[PDB]
RNA sequence: AAAAA
RNA sequence: AAAAA
RNA sequence: AAAAA
RNA sequence: AAAAA
């Protein structure tokens, strides 16, 4: 004799999808970051870093001589030979900003591809002034720009949307691959801030929209995933810098400032405040007529008539003669060299290799942290004790993160409601913060939570 | 056969000052602040403070059934027994300002001095309401009290951690003698006034002897941030929220009122009425508002009494913790306060997954203190929390803070205060800098010191 | 038309096993140490440890009025309600050493199971001892003594081997158990020592034996992995207490050991450092006569006649006035509260409690590490601070570790060669510690080595 | 009316001599110092030291193009143009040891003074084969050599991190100046003798007037370990291994004699024929073995000059690494020694995996030899190697071995040396316990500070 | 770099 | 959490 | 708390 | 990497 046991009502499935989430780079460490998203047989790529530190333990740098695989060997560049053991053909590259941590292995992995890379309109200048800066011959992946809040189309079944975000350097984007199944999300080197001093604020409403259409994975970083509430706004740099350049009984002394030349949020922040104290913001060193002239030409920041560029050692030293004899309280150094790196206008400086000559009482700003590894710490050591020994007062630190604290991937989280998370941009312990974060919202390791190693690949069957 | 020259001096003269910089307590730590400065035979006590970590290490606090010599044995408060063997009369107790690294001891030895208590108007109600006895005379900064014939005190006004500080001149016949201990310069205060710099420069020109100065964050790189940056911070936390009907509570200093004042605003600002929970929230806020040092929303409220904040928080929890902003005691996790009793459950408010909690504060570098912290935090975490910490800007000046005030003060001699040692050996290698010697014109005391000064 | 590829030789399996890694606590923090190894359907539970930060953050301790639950919700002690969903029957429990995060938990949970409790002699005397310290009625599960060395059936298909180990107590085992497909090792709080004072040798012939056997799985400790090098011997720590008691031209000035009760070889060497420099060896604390009067009597140490012990409070405090009054430089007091324990004998010598007064030059030398976390950073900092108030001497850390470093690791993981690898006792930082170096020895993630977390249950099937 | 009285003492008596304690180089720093002792007018200086790190921060190194005064602008060497200024004139040079930081600036400075050089046997060989000029005159411990009619200095024997290192005593007419620097009291050591208690007691009871003793573990707790300690531990890495037959690196300081010592007996204990590299292991192992401090076995082999080196690597290489114990320099990452070149490839030896390198030494806490190490490191693990850290112990005193030593000399004054300022703060807070008072019998001097001690 | 009731 | 010419 | 060739 | 009575 039976009983009935109640009933079940089973669900459709008009398209099944398998996705490979593939770890390449920048999941054992950090700076070369990339990731490889496979939807059946079709790859997109996204980003191509480099880890500077790798490259400075050799005395013998180089790294443009050297090809890509002593690079891998390195590493130094991610480890993509991994990438014949994977199941698909790669249509496409994405860069999801223009940072080296991103685009610094471009020039050595992606002309093996036979994809376009992706990326917005300053991501995609800044990779093609980098292309057209190896000169051997020859192959040039095209470059489609594709702006925050657009798609586009790269199979019947695979989209690529961008969604702006904010970060040390403008025009970042979250990227979601969009497949029959559902969309993969990639959320790395990201901030949220309510207050950017240049970009936008971030779409809260598209996250939750996708959260509400279906997200099937989450890659995202764990990079500061471990520090506690949320990271301060861009604005809270912006007024401590403020602060520090306008705020001083000493005020005729002669000032130097020094950050991330990418970081052109900054470096606006920086020119207005010249212009506000009345000296003459002149921007030194190769790598700021890079990016911020660049990003001047696309339209992204304005600058002020009496702004002066100059990126040859001539130019720089004159520039620098001029300024000593016409008074240092006249101008504004906005200069590159925050690590120590040697050859830079800074560290040159410092060694007495230029017309300029620090004197007591003289305020150098580095508008930026120090590296937690031995190298740049060593040169940033040795930096700023020939800068003290010549009597100059440091200020440190004058700056904020741009990395999303644990509460900002708590929201993240809670927006995107992602069925699968994976952590990525870091080490192992790091990626065991996020974990017990993850854990706390919810998620479970080895289920819908998953710890990659660099060369692994996460398969998901989606009904 | 051989021979050389000298010119003699005349014995000619074309009243005498002896100074006394005597250290006596917060020289060779923290919080028991007191220094006296002797001018011949007169003299005046600035600061007397205590300890709060050397009473924790005592389960047993009571810190008003112990006497003088008991705390003094615990230390805690300064050991002022040393002034028996100082050769001169108190004339003045000085307190800079009314946080308890200044007052705390006052009830415990101000009494043996026949001597006035000077202070600023909030810093005098805090002495008032804490003495439950010297005369307390109310002194504002920018005003000059004559103490003697040759001594008088100004008062210039100065930012910190707590509103009214002071930093305090005394004038003398050969000179001043400036304190500048527990301060910051800020340029965009979110309450009371900028520093006087002018008035610092002035002082400088005319001849500053000695300058008594805190080192506490004389090692840190750099400038201190506003208040106006942890103003900023703690918008952005509040305000900046995509899970905004969760329920936050807020605990910070409650002798800390700008900080206080912006969160009830912000309170105002998220739709929120802002309960101030816990007896010193009362007697801080409640003090700075009777003397129209902050101004308070309509809706305002405030309970101090155990059966006040229960049934404020049986309230606050069955109309909807999206509705209030609770900002209560307890940063430091100190055992009683209105977080660590709500940590505990000993409280009609539950916390639940979601909520969150700001820490407007940093966590005080002492193993006690963070073994408060780390059991509260435990414990809330544990209920679901979300943490917030450090949403929160030093009140200390830092080194070149300090650069930019020797250099204003021009004085002749520098004696670091308000630290360990540790922390006066960075103020030293910031003074050396700018042109001092350690043993000549930069002095480095001990508890229990007193540094002569004469005329050349 | 049709070519050979070639033939693969097939292997037989004569024995198919179902093994069962069960993670239940210690594997997410420090100290409620518990392991389920399940075969088939059979299960053996290893060790049933406490966490006493759990229980020092309630102002409240009690630690004996509140039952399981409450122990668990705080947690403090291992969640074995988990232990509903394992498919299996708990057939017997094994306790590899006597220290309360092995058997700290045996009184709260062990009752519940019908299953002996196998232990070596020294740590079934302390089992025992604490089962009978509770005397809420009333099951008390039997007690089999096995050596170091010896095998005990306990089931057709399962036998468990005790393998001798070192470590901060005395008799400390690795566990193997034996089935049909092979066995599983647990290697839980050790150390490599080939110069111990008290107990043997490691027995790396029989690892060595195991691993040509064949290992399934290995569960082993990750809490020092991160540390560089090899576990220095307990010699070492021997031979620095020697100086410090002895090496001394203020010999005169009165001297107070304290250490952990439970490390055996430790008070040994004290004791005997006491005859070598004239004083009497007075022991203190109701856990000293607890612990060493248990070895004592068991026969693992050897005590002079002159010892003299105390357990009760007035003993102790009229041993400290005897001692007080007859010549503290005459008595060398082996006393408990190394971590500032409230309610410990130096504890209450420093609040003066007792007849005993610290005065200016005495000696109290810590014969251990502080543990790292805050509560116990904080007793120590109250304890220290108030017994220099007092003028007293400090000599700390004078102490070598009882756990194992990362190349210990690298030759266990060398000798058992174990198909599968799974980290315990700790954090998942330390679990991280552990991986990278696995990786190094060639295992990978995710396929011979396994990161669980508390509650998880890795599944293996033997052919 | 009213009365009291005194008594008023009488001018009779019932030669003076002034001590001046000169300051010059490592009391703001580690590495390069220099002491100066002034008895009226007649001047001992002590030590003569380089400060390595000053010179890695300018990449361009070559120690001897330079002449004096850029490597005072470096410093990098002690400044002694102060010396200009004292009011005497050196008579001797005491070296308390043959390490750099004692003798590294002797070819720089020491010829600029007509006094000869005085130093222990060991100590004279390493400076006479440095120097490519002051007579050099061999003191052993133990021995007393007479200066002046009113000056003799005393060698007192004492243990460190390099063989034959002593404490200097001036004796003066008015008592004794003791200089203990660089030094650890080992009453089990590996090499040398016992440092010798009772004479200091003796001059403790005789009277010493001052002492200047180095700060540089003065915070660490307790007592140094024994180099016995460090004897055993490498004993257990080198001969405790279950992977025998692998290949293993030993590095270290060239200078520590005993430690080389037991690794060559530990070669010989594991059947590993003992092979020393590098220039620097040459001179000093050499040097010791020349004048018998150390004896070596019949195998052992030592190579100097790039291709010996090279070729001994190849040898090695080429007969099995499981049959060679190489003693090597580099443990610092030195660019340039014999472990970095091995890690970099640059050499017959090849590191493959499971290789063991023993660093029989600790990191020296500076961002630039964090930097080598770190890149050695790295380097060496991604070659497969096996890194066995820190198996070492402290050359220097921890705090109570300070603590005994202050209990026993007895010093009327106290001057903390060899360190920063945060060292000698720790210093400061052990020698308070005993009983001295800073600015009174306990002394902060900073480089270029003349302290003057007067008879009562 | 502060308490808490 | 980044380079630099 | 030291160099290295 | 441990308790304590």
């Amino acid at each position: 004799h039976h009983h009935s046991s109640g009933l079940v009502p089973r669900g459709s499935h008009m398209a099944s999808t398998e996705i490979g989430i593939i770890a390449v780079g920048g999941y054992n460490e950090m700076g070369r970051n990339m990731t490889a998203i496979r939807v059946n047989e079709d790859i997109i790529i996204i980003d191509m870093g480099i880890r500077l530190d790798r490259v400075q333990i050799h005395e013998d740098v180089d790294t443009d001589r050297m090809h890509s695989l002593e690079l891998i060997e390195m590493g130094a560049i991610p480890d993509d030979t991994i990438m014949n053991e994977v199941n698909g053909n790669v249509r496409a590259i994405v860069c999801t900003h223009g940072a080296l941590d991103h685009i610094g292995a471009i020039p050595k992995l992606a002309h093996r591809y036979a994809a376009p890379i992706i990326a917005t309109p300053y991501t995609t200048a800044l990779i093609k002034h980098q292309i057209d800066s190896e000169r051997k011959f020859g192959v040039k992946n095209n470059i489609v720009a594709l702006k925050a809040g657009e798609t586009l189309e790269i199979t019947k079944d695979i989209t690529i949307e961008f969604i702006n975000t904010q970060h040390s350097i403008i025009d970042t984007v979250f990227v979601a691959i969009h497949t029959p199944s559902g969309a993969v999300v990639y959320a790395c080197d990201f901030k949220f801030d309510r207050t950017p001093t240049l970009g936008e604020v971030p779409d809260f409403d598209r996250l939750k929209e996708l959260g509400k259409e279906g997200v099937i994975a989450l890659i995202t970083e764990s990079t500061n995933a471990g520090r506690n509430g949320k990271t301060p706004s861009e604005l809270i740099a912006h007024m401590m810098l403020k602060d520090v350049l306008l705020g001083t009984e000493e005020s005729a002394v002669g000032m130097i400032v020094t950050t991330f030349a990418s970081h052109i949020a900054r470096v606006n922040s920086i020119v207005q405040f010249a212009q506000e104290m009345g000296r003459i913001p002149v921007l030194l060193g190769r790598s700021m007529e890079r990016y911020v002239g660049t990003a001047y030409q696309l339209g992204y920041i304005d600058l002020p008539e009496n702004v002066e560029i100059y990126g040859s050692r001539r130019d720089i030293d004159n520039a620098l003669k001029k300024i000593m004899e016409a008074g240092k309280d006249k101008y504004l150094p906005v200069m590159t060299g925050h690590q120590g790196e040697p050859g830079a206008v800074l560290g040159r400086i410092a060694n007495g290799e230029t017309p300029f000559k620090v004197e007591t009482g003289d305020r150098i700003i580095f508008s930026a942290n120090v590296i937690p590894n031995p190298m740049t710490q060593a040169n940033r050591y040795a930096l700023e004790t020939k800068l003290k020994m010549k009597g100059a007062r440091i200020y440190d630190n004058v700056h904020v993160s741009g990395h999303a604290y644990r509460e900002d991937h708590w929201e993240l989280l809670r927006m995107l409601k992602p069925e699968h998370v994976i952590p990525a941009h870091g080490t192992i312990q790091m990626h065991s913060e996020y974990i017990q974060m993850a854990e706390d919202a919810g998620y479970s390791l080895g289920d819908t939570l998953h710890l990659l190693r660099n060369g692994e690949e996460l398969y998901i069957e989606e009904d």
